[PDB]
């Protein structure tokens, strides 16, 4: 678990959405595993505006942050789930790390701020769902 809250919105894996997320809607793309709901409260997270290939997750599976280098946000294949048939994902960046289905949410950070969430894992591998493209988080 784990989520992005940026002036009035909060960002959070779509196949991890509650009732409220839902109920509360601005945006939200299955091909990206992203859903962003609207906030009373006011978010106070930096997202980063950048082409920054290096930075450090938190893994909750470890209670640890880890440092990473990763690959450019792009369209990768992902294995069927519970939530979704097998698919490519767009705008997914992979790095050499360690995830678990329960690791989705932790965040990716580089020097300039939140760059995404983790969203997919297994085989030594961690992907990130990108989120430096949503301008509009900001406005
Ligand atoms: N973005 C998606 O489609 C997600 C949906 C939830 C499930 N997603 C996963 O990658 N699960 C997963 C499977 C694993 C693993 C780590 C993970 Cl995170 O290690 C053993 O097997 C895809
Ligand atoms: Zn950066």
């Amino acid at each position: 678990s784990g989520a992005i809250y940026v002036g009035n919105y909060r960002v959070v894996n779509r196949h991890l959405a509650t009732h409220n997320d839902w109920a509360n809607l601005v945006w939200e793309d299955s091909s990206r595993d992203l859903l962003v709901s609207s906030t009373t409260a006011q978010g106070c997270d930096t997202i980063a505006r950048c082409d920054c290939q290096t930075g450090v997750y938190y893994c909750s599976s470890r209670r640890k942050h880890y440092p990473v280098s990763f690959s450019k946000p792009s369209l990768i294949f992902v294995e069927a789930s519970e939530y979704y048939p097998a698919r490519y994902q767009s705008h997914l960046m992979l790095a050499v790390g360690h995830s678990e289905p329960g690791d989705c949410g932790g965040i990716l950070r580089c020097q300039h701020g939140v760059v995404g969430i983790v969203s997919t894992g297994g085989n030594g591998l961690v992907g990130f769902a990108d989120v430096r493209d949503l301008l509009w988080l900001d406005e």
